[PDB]
């Protein structure tokens, strides 16, 4: 009397199935879900013109790299993408199928300030979600992403009470609507890393979002089985001077997770932040060095899996060759990172 | 470090006015927000087409009925309304105007099932509700209606935590967004009287509620000064063969509010759920009798300030005049109950 | 199905009868609860030697004191004095109730540090309090006090969530046992003046502290119409060179209690904290000059009301004469404050 | 600013050195903590007279048995037990010591009735209980034991949320306390078998009160590291006909911890509740057939190591050869258990 309905054995078993197979030793996400806007900046840090075109130009090459499912288990897809065909006429998803890539989906609406905080944000788009979640199951997608931000600042109480409190009922909403309708939730609670905080505060914010994240996700009867987290791995803010060390970050990082996530959640597939390419791998790899974990650590990569793509692509066809292949070298290194074995390029 | 920002005092002076003003003496709100959907519905009961005209007809036999102002203080528009004109090609918020009643506005986009909860109801909105505020303020809106139901059902322990803990969260966002784009919110948590539960098991279901509601509101930076509440009264449930009496009505429902509701809030203008005209203007005007209260005490209604005048126009437009005649005889009911003075027509 | 038993109608009834009581218009407490060793600081400051016979002159000397009944509804006692006999041989609680005063009983076991606080406070004293009260109601006790103690300090993030959530805890279950037992709780939830900070901040923490306690309170099915609450009064820290004027304190103070204390609680009792008797009266008297209020605005003062008695006292007991005018002088002074009647002697 | 201060690193270290000690491999907990009551009613099972000396009697047959802590990495004691001496005149702390079984204390003060709950409990303890953990920290303990309990009554809503906010609050206060003093909290909130309902219902109960612990343990900055579970196994009723299969039990068990706890804790020892000897092992032995786990899944039991013992004792002093070659029998079954090698005497 008084408790969640039981979920659909059926629906759970496709759910933790198919977050297994995200979660596969060896691989991680690629995060390709840029917005019609933030993908403007990376195609101009290159001198390419935002055209629809060039977009599936660009999405075409990343999906159609040979052999990218060797290391790379799902890629997260923005809404345009999902429906999307490449230059050659080929559907988007079907590229993803060919090499066993799992489709996924971005599914929130952005960032609003919440009302009478100091530019703390709420995360968008639980009116309609139902619905599209059906449509993107039909269209291909079996997972879902939605990100959440908080920032850190000592001198401002932030993340503030009603921060942490808006971004864990988000993303509980959005789990729970997720996998009603047969998409894994990834949940993405990002604390930035804006400030001069040290690793330590990092590690201290981190526990206490994440143990209010999966407190209410308790409440909403998600089941973490059919789930997976990808939050900040815990570093030293964006403006130290100094970078903590591999080692520093993947040990507060493992010990903020096992100090708050219950080991039924299959997989944590960590964000990259501002990270280089090489320090992002570096990280993962250490972590997994100090395996084996109750739950799999792996990546869901942007930047960090593009990067060097872009800069390589260069916005001429005739790079192509090279853009997917360093492309397939940090999908490698990655790869190899969780498995602990990326051969480079206690605290209470 | 931490706490709310400060409310703009020009701001929450135009919210606290317009708010007194709705909650003024001897006056209450006409709900007439009722969707394209719902009024087919009343409409059928006298046999009308839900024509655009028709309801155009409608309203505007509402709104221009002469001298409803000085018993009706605001006006809760739906969204077609408050853009629309009467047939005589006036604007709907220009006849209110003319009465001195204030426009308002419903700003949710209704109720959806909880997952793997018992159809419990999360009401849906927030996604581009700042900016459907702004646009609505410009069009002569000055406060707003949201709607959340909640269930009674001891059997299956309804309303559970996490429907209490879902509408709080949704009142408190949408409130706190009004009163940042300058409207009024009307914090409407309704329990429905759905069942066979006797009056006290009403009363501490909302008390509970109530509790929460208010806790969540001020955790949201929400003003009370500047905001109202639309509760149910407390009665038995609808499937009691015996309704509770008047005097045990307005006995429940007064002790629900004074153990819940901080006396900053301006005014409660309770809504009127299935009740008859007659008893909705009887169980206010016996809370009115108990008075002076620490806020006022006044009604909401729909059906009970609209039944009978739409069973007397019937569709006929040679009605109308009939129809506007027993409009303001509930009206001037309904005023008169606010101040204690309707003539009709403790326990811990 | 799960929510509290109902409070016994008997039960209930004395603690309203004696809650209303102990609120009289035109009356407040004495708070006479020093213990052995807050009064050896007292005892000290007129150089007098704390011999439990001193200590029984004294609360003789004020418990004597004829037509104090007048302004004074009820005395907060220490458990010695609760036991004791004056000189003469008389029970302490037989001279309160010749005056009309009601006995009342500090139950609480003191302070200590949360395990990892800035030394945040925790109240102990819920063990065996159940059965200490009811030996102290035998012993004709017929209200309770519990303080529980907050800083502010917005460098440290002072007063934390877990400070927060300690205090209102202890204070509902407090409460709850009070009422079990028959005795009126009186719930004190200070926020201490120490440090720099600005009325505004003061105001704010307040706030959030009171919304904290009464939702507690709710939860632990605390009858409010059976209870008392005891907070500071809204003021500047007393590190501030300027304090706050009268005008301003009286008005965040009554808005920080409009915005928080549901009106079914029958008198909020402020503490003068390290308020001179002069301002503590002016205070008292500035807020119920903004009457009427939905709640009796009165006094529960210690300092307050004995600190000339006792510099008049000087432990000369031929001296007892004029301290027991002084202590006639001020408790005259705080029950015309009461009334909006003593002499002297909007921002959202 | 605002978060927990950081431990102190020896303490810290001391904790979780020990806390994994007690979570050993192979080996478990002997609860002997029976007070003076619950002791009675043993001893009464076989016609011996609770005196202080059949009490250190009995107390010596247990620990002085030789060999015990091959399978025994702690005992629990109660605290008369803690500062008694053996017939012989050998402190029981010394015996315990010439095993290698450290010694733990029982810190709560039993259970008292939450005002208007139907009868659930609050455990009581916390005052003086830092005090009475240095002074049983200078005895020898180096960990404790607090018990609340709670009940599962669908149609009276129990657990309710009143009762299981309290277990939470208490267990956390209790678990820092200890921490603050060099004591491993063991954190026991016990769901009775009481009723009828089925392994599922307990499943879904153990689950929502295991997420509540953790969460307030957060809250309350409790080091996980240097902490302990001791929770029910999950379990049919105990009014059911059907016994769940040892399948069952482990499945449902395993299931509720890994969705609830997080991995940094290093162990839970479950409590056998009203189990026969062999049951107990065996449900145990199924749960580490299902590893390796996150945590050590291993023992804390009273009646599940002791009934035979006792049985076979029956106070004759001649039969404690006997009575301690029983207690070894179990022990070992129990440590063989702990490590899934016990040989006998998915669901979402």
């Amino acid at each position: 009397s008084g408790y969640g309905l039981p979920i659909s054995q059926e629906v759970a078993k496709e759910l933790a199935e198919n977050a297994r197979k995200i979660a596969a030793p060896g691989k991680g996400i690629l995060a390709a879900d840029e917005s019609t806007g933030t993908i403007k900046k990376r195609f101009d840090s290159i001198g390419v013109e935002n055209t629809e075109a060039n977009r599936a130009f660009y999405r075409d090459l990343l999906f159609s790299t040979k052999g990218l499912g060797q290391y790379i288990s799902g890629a997260i897809l923005f809404e345009e993408t999902l429906y999307q065909k490449s230059p050659s006429g080929v559907p988007m998803v079907d590229l993803l199928k060919a090499e066993g890539i799992i489709p996924g989906i971005k599914v929130d609406k952005g960032l609003e300030t919440l009302p009478l905080t100091d530019d703390e944000k709420a995360t968008m788009g639980l009116d309609g979600l139902s619905e599209r979640c059906k449509k993107y199951y039909e269209a291909g997608a079996r997972f879902a992403k939605w990100r959440a931000v908080l920032s850190i600042d000592p001198a401002k109480g932030k993340p503030t009470n009603l921060s942490i409190t808006e971004v864990a009922h988000g993303l509980a909403r959005y789990a729970a609507i997720c996998q009603a309708n047969r998409l894994v939730p990834i949940v993405e609670p990002e604390i930035l890393t804006d400030g001069s905080h040290d690793i330590t505060v990092c590690a201290e914010v981190t526990e206490r979002v994440l143990a209010a994240v999966f407190k209410a996700l308790n409440d909403h009867h998600v089941l973490l089985e059919g789930a997976l987290l990808k939050p900040n791995m815990v570093t030293h803010g964006s403006d130290c001077p100094k970078p903590a060390s591999h080692e520093e970050i993947a040990f507060y990082t493992v010990r903020s997770l096992k100090r708050t996530v219950p080991p039924a959640l299959p997989g944590v597939m960590f964000l990259s932040g501002g990270q280089s390419e090489e320090d992002a791998s570096l990280n993962l790899n250490e972590m997994n060095k100090m395996g084996p974990h109750p739950f799999q650590l792996s990546f869901s990569y942007g930047r960090a899996l593009q990067a060097s793509c872009l800069k390589a692509w260069k916005g001429v066809p005739e790079n192509k060759a090279k853009a997917q292949q360093v492309l397939m070298e940090r999908a490698r290194a990655n790869g190899e990172a969780q498995l602990g074995k990326y051969g480079g390029g206690y605290v209470y």
